[PDB]
């Protein structure tokens, strides 16, 4: 078991997927990078899908509610609420798909 602990595979893919979206490497993810991500995948799907996985993830993956997620933010929500849309949406949109 594991209370918030992150394997080697797990955690450089996170790792990655933070510092794709860092334009500019400050290791925070704000609603404006959730919401340009997940569009810019371009996909079959409506406005309020795209904009209710963004909405929904940064309101579950920011505990401060500052706006911005971390590192350990949005890998503690993958480690910790188990398989979600918007966490699988992500992993795969931040992995180009
Ligand atoms: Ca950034
Ligand atoms: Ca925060």
């Amino acid at each position: 078991m594991a209370r918030g602990s992150v394997s080697d595979e797990e955690m450089m893919e996170l790792r990655e997927a933070f510092a794709k979206v860092d334009t500019d490497g400050n290791g925070y993810i704000s609603f404006n990078e959730l919401n340009d991500l997940f569009k810019a995948a371009c996909l079959p799907l409506p406005g309020y899908r795209v904009r209710e996985i963004t909405e929904n993830l940064m309101a579950t993956g920011d505990l401060d509610q500052d706006g911005r997620i971390s590192f350990d933010e949005f890998i503690k929500i993958f480690h910790g609420l188990k398989s979600t849309d918007v966490a699988k949406t992500f992993r795969k949109a931040i992995n180009k798909k």
